[PDB]
């Protein structure tokens, strides 16, 4: 049962993405063919993790997201006993070297409001950054960490999938399966 969403998956983000998102899916125990929004949530947010990295400067940020789960500890374990910082309790998105603290990044469809609330209630030493389809933006303690260009460009994008996905009528059920 080929979903329309599905289809518009793979031809709006880049096959890197789309495979690191099925392997993501397919660990964890889940099915791009059937939770096809969650299929889309992720790869948004791959695609927001890997801008996001490259809007410092070159060795600024080690990336968590997309590796397996074994091996992303493995990188956040090196991290922490390098940097004397906490182990996490669960998985970051980034590492800053710069700031010296782990990113949870956060793509959400409600209000940007709400999500920080519920993503600090399972946090509580890494920052926090949620970015939202409507162009807002809420940062631990105001320290967006980049720069405006770097994080204008990543609320563009998120707005520019929003605009795609409802010129095919599948916005609507985008919104309401959060
Ligand atoms: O890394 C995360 N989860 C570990 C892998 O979990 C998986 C579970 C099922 C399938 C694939 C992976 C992590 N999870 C979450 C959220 C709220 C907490 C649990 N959750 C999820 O299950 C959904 O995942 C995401 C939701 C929105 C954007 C990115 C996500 F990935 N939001 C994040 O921003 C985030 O980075
Ligand atoms: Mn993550
Ligand atoms: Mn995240």
């Amino acid at each position: 049962r080929g979903s329309h969403m599905e289809d518009f998956v793979r031809q709006c983000f880049n096959p890197m993405i789309v495979e690191l998102a099925e392997k993501a899916m397919k660990e964890y125990g889940e099915d791009p063919k059937i939770e096809t929004n969650k299929f889309a949530a992720i790869c948004t947010h791959l695609e927001v993790c890997f801008m996001y990295s490259d809007g410092g400067s070159k060795h600024r940020f080690e990336i968590i997201e997309g590796r397996d789960r074994i091996m992303a500890w493995t990188v956040v374990n090196s991290i922490c006993n390098t940097t004397g910082v906490e182990k996490p309790k669960f998985l970051p998105d980034l590492y800053d070297y710069k700031e010296n603290r782990f990113i949870e990044i956060g793509v959400t469809r409600r209000e940007v409001h709400i999500y920080y609330l519920e993503k600090a209630n399972k946090i509580e030493k890494t920052h926090i950054h949620i970015f939202s389809f409507t162009g807002e933006e809420m940062a631990t303690k105001a320290d967006y960490t980049l720069d405006e260009e770097s994080r204008a460009r990543i609320k563009t994008r998120l707005f520019t999938i929003r605009q795609e996905m409802a010129s095919r009528s599948l916005w609507d059920s985008f919104r309401q399966s959060e």
